[PDB]
């Protein structure tokens, strides 16, 4: 189109809209996120976990202790998705069975987005940008608990190679979460109806912050394929290690997700 019209007006309104939810819902930021990687003299310093030594100075089997640290994690990044779900327009006037249901098949997806935020080619920053825990130290924790990060490593590197801000994100979260294609959807319409909505705000932003970038719309359309496979994976994952390790147990709020 490039027209600024009333309905341009309105995208525009959404994407602020989403934005002002994203920083009210979601602590660290990417643009936090990187200056503390590339060393823009943010307040404090993380401490760079690299080997075991390293790890246990900072923790004031390891492959345990770490795994249930992002359970814990992936526990609190379901609450902010929760919040922020909840101020995308037109959401809460859906019926609960279709929201519930949208975030049970959503919430994996948004949180290997935003860890992809916290990450470069050397490792993730973690609790909040206070430590760093090195890609090489991940991949060397006991089998089969080495492979779990690894393949969000290498969604990441594609993924910040697009190079989006937390304005992209915030639209790019909204269209993940309203995705018509979820198991057992009531009212797939009304769905459909906001992610239109949605992807005319995202292609729109995207056109306005990208102007060095074409089908960056669709490379970022793409991603959510990923995305899938790597959620995917990651379930055939979790299902192995329930077999081999029974001698721990795995918080139950995961599990009602976790069957479907
Ligand atoms: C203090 C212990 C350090 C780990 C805590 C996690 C960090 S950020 C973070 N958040 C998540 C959220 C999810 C994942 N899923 S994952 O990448 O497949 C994964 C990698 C390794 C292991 Cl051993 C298990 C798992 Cl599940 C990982 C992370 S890393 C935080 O701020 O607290």
């Amino acid at each position: 189109s490039m027209q600024l019209n009333p309905e341009s007006a309105d995208l525009r309104a959404l994407a602020k809209h989403l934005y002002d939810s994203y920083i009210k819902s979601f602590p660290l930021t990417k643009a936090k996120a990187r200056a503390i990687l590339t060393g823009k003299t943010t307040d404090k310093s993380p401490f760079v976990i690299y080997d075991m030594n390293s790890l246990m100075m900072g923790e004031d089997e390891v492959a345990i202790r770490i795994f249930q640290g992002c359970q814990f994690r992936s526990v609190e990044a379901v609450q902010e998705i929760t919040e922020y779900a909840k101020s995308i327009p037109g959401f809460v006037n859906l019926d609960l069975n279709d929201q519930v249901t949208l975030l049970k098949y959503g919430v994996h997806e948004i949180i290997y987005t935003m860890l992809a935020s916290l990450m470069n080619k050397d490792g993730v920053l973690i609790s909040e940008g206070q430590g760093f825990m090195t890609r090489e130290f991940l991949k060397s924790l006991r089998k089969p608990f080495g492979d779990f990060m690894e393949p969000k490593f290498e969604f990441a590197v594609k993924f910040n190679a697009l190079e989006l801000d937390d304005s992209d994100l915030a639209i790019f979260i909204a269209v993940i979460i309203l995705s018509g294609d979820r198991p057992g959807l009531l009212n797939v319409k009304p769905i459909e109806d906001i992610q239109d909505n949605l992807l005319q705000a995202l292609e729109l932003q995207l056109k306005l912050n990208h102007p060095e970038s074409s089908q960056l719309f669709a490379k970022l359309l793409q991603k959510m394929t990923d995305l899938r496979q790597i959620v995917t994976e990651h379930v055939q994952l979790l299902q192995v290690i329930k077999k081999t390790e029974t001698d721990m147990s795995l918080h139950p709020l995961l599990q009602e997700i976790y069957k479907d």
